[PDB]
This record gives C-alpha cells, structure tokens and sequence, in this order.
C-alpha cells in the first residue's frame, strides 16, 4: 500500500484570526483531495455535508451526512481546540481502533461562502492527509475551485486525487 507522503506543515497555511462561532453550521463538500483521495469515474464520488456545532467548553460537535445505499449515515465527531485558534484535535481518539494522530487545520474561510480545511491523520500507522472544499451552498466559483485544485497540488496531490462530489438534495437538505 504506497502513499503520497503528508505535506509538512509549514506548507499548511491557518486563517488568520479564526471565528469559532462564525465557522458554525452546514457545510457543503464541494471539493476532496488526498493521497487516499482516488478519481473514481464509473461510480462518481456524492455530495456530503458536515454540520460543525459549538460545545460551550469551546469544543465542536461534527457530525456528517451521506447518502450511501438508499439511506443517510451519519457519522459523529469532536473536534477539540489546538494550540492556535483554527488548530483542533480528535475528542476521545482510542474510541477509533487504529488511531494515534489526528489534526484538523482551517486553511482559509470566509464563514459566509467557503472554507479550505486541512486533514491529517495517522491510522495503521500509514499517515493519511486530505482537504476538503467547503461550500456554504452546493456549489461554487471557477476561481475558488482553481484555487482549491491550486493548493492541494502545492501539497503534492496530482489532478487524480482531487475530486469534486457532484450536488445531490438527497440527506443533505
Ligand atoms: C454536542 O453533542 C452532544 C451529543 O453528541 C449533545 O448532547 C445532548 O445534550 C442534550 C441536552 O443536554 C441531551 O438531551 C442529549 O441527550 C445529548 N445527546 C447525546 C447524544 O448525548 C450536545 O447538546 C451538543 N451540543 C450542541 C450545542 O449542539
């Protein structure tokens, strides 16, 4: 099982005065890219959204929606503040069977329209990363997904391993 090896970090940019509570809602997954992030052409990879909740101890309470075989599966997450605003952790890690790293990084967002997020994780002891193209609405501009399609490649990622989930109104509305 060959890998594209994770960025470093410096490589990794982190908005700029992050808003915890303006980054709030639902979240369109407009745009994917990772090293185990493949461009699947007879079966096209859908749509899903992501709700990111405020805790009151500053925490977020992510949970996901798909549409996977005629059904929504939700899957749940708690995202724990970092070292710098916009930085989290995985709440309660050892609750996943294989998982000893896990970070989440707000590239860029305008808490309005779009939001770059970071992903990097260790599990099996293969290091994984992706970034996901966050969409307020299901869809978005040619200059933000360049921009996004940009970045992932500063990253190490060919065209191959960027896709964009096509809009669907199933569990996601
Ligand atoms: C974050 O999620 C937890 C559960 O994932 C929410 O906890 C719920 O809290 C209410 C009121 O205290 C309870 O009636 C529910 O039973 C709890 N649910 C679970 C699954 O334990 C919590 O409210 C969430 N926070 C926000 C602001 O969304």
């Amino acid at each position: 099982s060959d890998l594209i090896p994770a960025p470093p970090l410096s490589k990794v940019p982190l908005q700029q005065n992050f808003q915890d509570n303006q980054f709030q809602g639902k979240w369109y997954v407009v745009g994917l890219a990772g090293n185990a992030i493949l461009r699947e052409d007879k079966d096209p990879q859908k749509m899903y959204a992501t709700i990111y909740e405020l805790k009151e101890d500053k925490s977020y309470n992510v949970t996901s929606v798909l549409f996977r075989k005629k059904k929504c599966d939700y899957w749940i997450r708690t995202f724990v503040p970092g070292c710098q605003p916009g930085e989290f952790t995985l709440g309660n890690i050892k609750s996943y069977p294989g998982l000893t790293s896990y970070l989440v990084r707000v590239v860029s967002t305008n808490y309005n329209q779009h939001a770059m997020v970071f992903f990097k994780k260790v599990s099996q002891n293969r290091e994984y990363f992706k970034i996901t193209l966050y969409g307020r609405t299901k869809e978005l501009t040619s200059e933000l997904k360049e921009n996004f399609i940009r970045f992932s490649k500063s990253l190490g990622l060919p065209e191959n391993h960027i896709v964009f989930p096509v809009p669907i109104d199933q569990c996601i509305d």
